[PDB]
């Protein structure tokens, strides 16, 4: 029930992927084993390298940088609204974009600049369902 | 159409944490962030300590002790099948287990160890299905 046959000869286990995601989640709310603090503003908000790379375009440059992956604070573009970033980094966690009319463009704003592009295109037909 | 309404508010990305899942394998297969060596036998395997962790109950109780969250070499018991540890490692990453009638019994024993519950109780109902 909690697996099947896969298309290749191996069984899978259907809730592993969503399952290791919410302990990663349960890691970063106890704050073990976090490894960078990235810097917004006048906010900081720490996480784990590993998933930031995994669910980022511009993470996965700063993190595969010889230079930079050895940095345990990140500052990101003065720019960038820090409510943004944070619905962004829970999104990361835990699959679940809190897309709201008053943070839908500080989320699309944030979601190109670290190159999230999917999420990008989903604010945009959200936009363009409301013109 | 990758994301729906969940029961919550929020949108809810479909494959979102099987993609994740398959950026911190294909990390782990260009050793990038690897941050510990799991020693079994005469084998040697590089990953990722939140992965272990999130994956096992027995990394989660040795990743949370002060003194051993910072070795970067754990040494498992020498009773453990290194190829039992291989198939449940390439599980922890991928959610497909490729058990097999002649690895069976040590992916048993090694998910006994480390504490991976519903992979034993998985095992159990293989081999009863056999007597
Ligand atoms: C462009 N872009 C996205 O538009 C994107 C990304 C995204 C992720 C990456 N990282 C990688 C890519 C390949 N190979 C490796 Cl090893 C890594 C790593 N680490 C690179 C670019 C990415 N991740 C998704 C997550 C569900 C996977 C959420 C946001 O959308
Ligand atoms: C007993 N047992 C399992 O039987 C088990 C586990 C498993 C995982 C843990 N880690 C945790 C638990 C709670 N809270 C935190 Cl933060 C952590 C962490 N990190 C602890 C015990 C675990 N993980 C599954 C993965 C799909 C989640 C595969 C193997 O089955």
């Amino acid at each position: 029930n909690l697996y099947f046959q896969g298309a290749d000869s191996c069984i899978q286990f259907t809730r592993h992927a969503s399952d290791v995601l919410l302990n990663l989640n349960r890691l970063r709310s106890r704050d073990i084993l976090t490894d960078v603090v990235i810097v917004v503003s006048r906010e900081q908000f720490r996480a784990h390298k590993t998933v930031l790379m995994a669910c980022s375009g511009l993470f996965y440059s700063i993190f595969t940088d010889q230079l930079k992956c050895n940095l345990s604070v990140i500052n990101l573009d003065p720019e960038i609204n820090p409510e943004g970033f944070c619905i962004l980094l829970d999104f990361m966690y835990t699959s679940r974009l809190n897309l709201r009319e008053g943070n839908i463009m500080a989320v699309m704003a944030t979601a190109m600049y670290l190159q999230m592009e999917h999420v990008v295109d989903t604010c945009r037909k959200f936009i363009k369902a409301s013109e």
